[PDB]
């Protein structure tokens, strides 16, 4: 078995296993900053952001046919501290094409280029959306299960606990080809979840980069926060199948 994990409890300014691009940084204070927040102490609008592990997974073999189970765990906080501009855009996790650079801002969370439904993205995501495109469902914000398109295959609405820490559990079982995740606020007690069949093997590309991406809109002050406070992953990929 390939395996492959990494855990950060706290990040570490200069940690070279992180490859940070955009706006993205991390704080003194342990604190992933995904979008920029001018000195002001305001988050600011058009700033996208991501960060990747520094090195490709392994998620699917050809020659063996053997696809990995894989599972990533992280805790974030989004600060929406206006009501009006509407906020915007959001955050979330990816998984395409080895050295990715950021595509388009705003409702494309740094990881799309168009609202097209396009197999060469070779790119899957769960997102945390914070504001409604024409593309999505009205209700703000919602996680959605987006494969090769930002016009998820599957949407669940969720309410935002305001500048409060969630935890995240996203795991992918390659046996069934389910992809489930879960999404919980501690501060409220509140669980919300989400799950849908994805065959990696025909959307992925055998290596993979792994991360994150968030955006804040492209009108003046529709932004948001998009700190990261901890992340881990693992994936297991069977080198045989007798
Ligand atoms: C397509 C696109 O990126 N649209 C963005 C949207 O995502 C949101 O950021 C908005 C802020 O009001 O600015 C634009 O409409
Ligand atoms: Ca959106
Ligand atoms: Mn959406």
């Amino acid at each position: 078995v390939e395996t492959i994990s990494f855990s950060f409890s706290e990040f570490e300014p200069g940690n070279d296993n992180l490859t940070l691009q955009g706006a993205s940084l991390i704080t003194q204070s342990g604190v992933l900053q995904l979008t920029k927040i001018n000195q002001n102490g305001m988050p600011a609008w058009d700033s996208t952001g991501r960060t990747l592990y520094a090195k490709p997974v392994h998620i699917w073999d050809m020659t063996t046919g053997t696809v990995a189970s894989f599972e990533t765990r992280f805790s974030f906080s989004i600060e929406q501290p206006y009501t009006r501009p509407l906020p915007a855009d959001g955050l979330v996790f990816f998984m395409g094409p080895t050295k990715s650079k950021p595509a388009q801002g705003g409702g494309y969370l740094g990881i799309f280029n168009n609202s097209k439904q396009d197999n060469s993205y070779q790119t899957l995501g769960v997102e945390f959306d914070t504001f409604s495109n024409q593309w999505d469902p009205p209700q703000v914000p919602h996680i959605g299960i987006d494969v090769n398109s930002i016009r998820s295959i599957k949407t669940q609405p969720f309410q935002l606990d305001n500048g409060q820490v969630a935890n995240v559990v996203i795991k992918y079982d390659a046996s069934s080809k389910i992809l489930h995740a879960v999404l919980v606020y501690p501060s409220s007690g509140a669980i919300y979840t989400i799950a849908e069949i994805v065959d990696v093997k025909q959307v992925l590309p055998e290596w993979v980069d792994v991360g994150l991406s968030g955006a804040t809109g492209a009108q003046r002050d529709a932004a948001e926060t998009h700190d990261v406070y901890s992340w881990s992953f693992q994936a297991s990929l069977p080198e045989t199948n007798d």
